[PDB]
C-alpha cells in the first residue's frame, strides 16, 4: 500500500510503485574495502557547517529528521568527488531493532547499529525537487554508528524524541550544531547511487565516511522508542528502517585514502 519497512510493504515491494528500485545505480551497497580503489585525484571533503541554521525536528513515519534553512549557502558541502556547492537540507538516521543491524551501507558485509545521513543538494539546480531529477543533484554524507561510548553532540537530539513519538509530529529544533555528529577523520568512500527510500531517484553522489561514531546504548534505545504509526493507531516501533544492500552492477567505489 503506502510503503514502509514491514513484510507486506517493505523494500522487496517498493519496485511495484517505484520501478527504478531495480535500476542501475541503486543504494545502499556493500562497500568491499579490498576492491574499492584508492583514487589519489579525489580531493579532501570540505564540510562548512559554522553557519548552519537548524529549524525543526520531524517524525515522518519512516525516520526522524532535523531540517535546516537551505535558502542560502550557510551549511555546505563541496570538494571531495563533487563539482560545485551543495546545501544542507536535513539529516536523519536509519537504525535496527538490535545493535547488529541498522545501517544501510555495509562494510565487508558488516552492519552497524545505525547510519546517519546528511542530505545536501546542488545549488546549480536551485531547489531540491529539481535536484532530485538530476544525476548529480544530491550529495549524501553517510556516517556509521557503533554502540559504546555516548556521543555528546547527539544528546540534544535524543532528548526531544519523546516529543515527536508518532508520524506527523514535529518540534522546534533551533541552534543544533551538526558538527558535533562528525567523526575525527573525513576519509571516505564514494560512488554514484540513489535515494534509499521512495522515490529511489538516482540522483545521489554517496560519500560514506570510513570512521564510525560511537553512541551509547541509552541513545540508540531512545531511537527505538519512536513509532512508525500515527498517534491513535496500533503501536509499531520505528525500528529496522533500513534498506538492504543493492546490486553494485556497473559501478566502482572509490576511496579517498590508502
Ligand atoms: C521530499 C522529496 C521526496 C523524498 C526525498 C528523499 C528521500 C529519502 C532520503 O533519504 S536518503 N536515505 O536517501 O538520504 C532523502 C530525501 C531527500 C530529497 C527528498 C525529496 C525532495 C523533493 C521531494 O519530493
Ligand atoms: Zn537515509
Amino acid at each position: 500500500h503506502h510503503w514502509g519497512y514491514g513484510k507486506h510493504n517493505g523494500p522487496e515491494h517498493w519496485h511495484k510503485d517505484f520501478p527504478i528500485a531495480k535500476g542501475e545505480r541503486q543504494s545502499p551497497v556493500d562497500i568491499d574495502t579490498h576492491t574499492a580503489r584508492y583514487d589519489p585525484s579525489l580531493k579532501p571533503l570540505s564540510v562548512s557547517y559554522d553557519q548552519a541554521t537548524s529549524l525543526r525536528i520531524l517524525n515522518n513515519g519512516h525516520s526522524f529528521q532535523v531540517t535546516f534553512d537551505d535558502s542560502q549557502d550557510k551549511a555546505v558541502l563541496k570538494g571531495g568527488p563533487l563539482d560545485g556547492t551543495y546545501r544542507l537540507l536535513q539529516f536523519h538516521f536509519h537504525w535496527g531493532s538490535l545493535d547488529g543491524q541498522g545501517s544501510e551501507h555495509t562494510v565487508d558485509k558488516k552492519k552497524y547499529a545505525a547510519e546517519l545521513h546528511l542530505v545536501h543538494w546542488n545549488t546549480k539546480y536551485g531547489d531540491v525537487g529539481k535536484a532530485v531529477q538530476q544525476p548529480d543533484g544530491l550529495a549524501v554524507l553517510g556516517i556509521f554508528l557503533k554502540v559504546g561510548s555516548a556521543k555528546p553532540g547527539l544528546q540534544k537530539v535524543v532528548d526531544v524524541l519523546d516529543s515527536i513519538k508518532t508520524e506527523g509530529k514535529s518540534a522546534d529544533f533551533t541552534n543544533f550544531d551538526p558538527r558535533g555528529l562528525l567523526p575525527e577523520s573525513l576519509d571516505y568512500w564514494t560512488y554514484p547511487g540513489s535515494l534509499t527510500t521512495p522515490p529511489l531517484a538516482e540522483c545521489v553522489t554517496w560519500i560514506v565516511l570510513k570512521e564510525p561514531i560511537s553512541v551509547s546504548s541509552e541513545q540508540v534505545l531512545k531511537f527505538r522508542k519512536l513509532n512508525f504509526n500515527g498517534e491513535g493507531e496500533p503501536e509499531e516501533l520505528m525500528v529496522d528502517n533500513w534498506r538492504p544492500a543493492q546490486p553494485l552492477k556497473n559501478r566502482q567505489i572509490k576511496a579517498s585514502f590508502k
